[PDB]
RNA sequence: UGAAGAGUUUGAUCAUGGCUCAGAUUGAACGCUGGCGGCAGGCCUAACACAUGCAAGUCGAACGGUAACAGGAAGAAG
């Protein structure tokens, strides 16, 4: 099973010789609710278009997050375009306390137990850049025993 | 046990960046409405000016006393 949920749309214009023409674009996120998740991005010149355009885009590009019960390893940063998010996990029973795109990424993603909050621009297109960004660099101690010691 | 954002500059974009909104609070005030209780609070302004009453007495077991009250001892009377 794959959550599904769109994030924002909006009506992008461009000047064509005469007039104006008009397009959609769609900003999607899926997952599974155990530590995947990817979004899309899809244009077309009408909205449910755009959404499934959006909705392959975001069945591709699924990420691997490594969570922890429910809830993130270890507080943990992103940035992509002036827009720094920082998550840190929380204790069981405290909700996605989470902004806008950070709400929904946390959610389709299988994160039960976070505490977010986004500083730069809050763009959706750049907050789930960041939020995916910092959730796909976050290390469980598996990973970094691994790494380092035992 | 602890952290949410949205709107507005463009034909559209992404940044910057301000403005504005969603919360909590109060010695509040005002407007409309108003049943009962409990518990609390009530001049923030003119340390402005104040009529009237009250807010500091008590002790005769310190003292001369004995005005005043009530008693005693009488006296003189009915």
């Amino acid at each position: 099973e794959l959550q599904e949920k769109l994030i924002a749309v909006n009506r992008v214009s461009k000047t064509v010789k005469g007039g104006r023409i008009f397009s959609f674009t769609a900003l999607t996120v899926v997952g599974d609710g155990n530590g995947r998740v990817g979004f899309g991005y899809g244009k077309a010149r009408e909205v449910p278009a755009a959404i499934q355009k959006a909705m392959e885009k975001a069945r591709r590009n699924m990420i691997n997050v490594a969570l922890n019960n429910g809830t993130l390893q270890h507080p943990v940063k992103g940035v992509h375009t002036g827009s720094r998010v920082f998550m840190q996990p929380a204790s069981e029973g405290t909700g996605i306390i989470a902004g806008g795109a950070m709400r929904a990424v946390l959610e389709v993603a299988g994160v039960h137990n976070v505490l977010a909050k986004a500083y730069g621009s809050t763009n959706p297109i750049n907050v789930v850049r960041a939020t995916i960004d910092g959730l796909e660099n976050m290390n469980s101690p598996e990973m970094v025993a691994a790494k380092r010691g035992k």
